[PDB]
C-alpha cells in the first residue's frame, strides 16, 4: 500500500494531462502531454519512479499501458503494472482547482501545475489537519 | 534546512539538463529541456514546488532566473532565489546511456539510480530515503 499509484487521464482545452495519485495520501504528480502515446507514457512512469518507491501501478488499461514500451519502462524499473485496477482510496477536483488559477497562467500546463501544488499543499481534515504531501512522506519515511 | 534547494544546468549532445539537488539529502530531479529559457526554468521551479517543500533556491547568475516569468512563479510558489553531482549525474548518464535510445529516457534512469542507491553498507540510506526522513522529521 505505500507502494500503489493509480494513473489516470484527463482531456481540457484539447490537451492531455497525465496524473499519477499516490492512492495511501492523496498527494499527486501531473504533467500535460501532447497524446496518450507509449513513449510519453513510459518516460512519464519512467519520472514518477525516479522521484517516489513506486511498487504499483493501477492503470485504466488505455491503449498506451499496452504499448511495448510502457512495458520495458516498468520492467525496468521494477513496477508491477496492474491494468484495469479501479482507483479505491480527483479528476473533477483537479479540474475544479485548475479553473482557479487559469486565469492566472498564459498556458494550461502552468495551470495544471499550480493546480498541483494547490492540492498537494492543501490541509484537510480542519486546522489540526494534514496535507497530501505531509501524508505521503510520513507514510514512506523508514527513519522517522 | 528541509527546505533548501540547488538549481543548475549541464549541457550534453547540444541539449540543455536543469538539476535541482535537495542540499541536505542528495535528492535529485531533472529535466531534459530544449534551451535554457525563462519560460522553461519557470515551469522547472513550479513543478518541483508542488512536489517538494521548497523554501529557497540557490541558482547560478543566469538571466533565465530572473526573467520576469520566473519572479512571478517564485512569488506565487513563495520561493525565495539566491556540485558534483552535475557530475556524479553525468557520470551515471554515460554507465547507462547505452540502454535508451534519446537522451532524455538516459537522464531519467540515471536519476532513478541517483535517488535510489543505498550509500554505505548495511545500515545506509538513499537519497530518496533521507528526504523523506528529513521532511517527516521536521513535521512531528
Ligand atoms: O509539458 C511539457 C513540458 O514538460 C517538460 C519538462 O519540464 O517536458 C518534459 O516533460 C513532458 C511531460 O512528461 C514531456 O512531454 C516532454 O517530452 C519532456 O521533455 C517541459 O520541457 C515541457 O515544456
Ligand atoms: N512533499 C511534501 C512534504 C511536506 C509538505 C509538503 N507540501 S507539498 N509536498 C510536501
Ligand atoms: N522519495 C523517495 C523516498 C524513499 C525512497 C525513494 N527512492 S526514489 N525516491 C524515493
Amino acid at each position: 500500500s505505500p507502494g500503489i499509484w493509480q494513473l489516470d487521464c484527463t482531456h481540457l482545452e484539447g490537451k492531455v494531462i497525465l496524473v499519477a495519485v499516490h492512492v495511501a495520501s492523496g498527494y499527486i504528480e501531473a504533467e500535460v502531454i501532447p497524446a496518450e502515446t507509449g513513449q510519453e507514457t513510459a518516460y512519464f512512469l519512467l519520472k514518477l519512479a525516479g522521484r517516489w518507491p513506486v511498487k504499483t501501478v493501477h492503470t485504466d488499461n488505455g491503449s498506451n499501458f499496452t504499448s511495448t514500451t510502457v512495458k520495458a519502462a516498468c520492467d525496468w524499473a521494477g513496477i508491477k503494472q496492474e491494468d484495469g485496477i479501479p482507483y479505491n482510496p480527483m479528476n473533477k477536483e483537479l479540474k475544479k482547482i485548475i479553473g482557479q488559477v487559469r486565469d492566472q497562467a498564459e498556458h494550461l500546463k502552468t495551470a495544471v501545475q499550480m493546480a498541483v501544488f494547490i492540492h498537494n499543499h492543501k490541509r484537510k481534515g480542519g486546522i489540526g489537519g494534514y496535507s497530501a504531501g505531509e501524508r505521503i512522506v510520513d507514510i514512506i519515511a523508514t527513519d522517522i
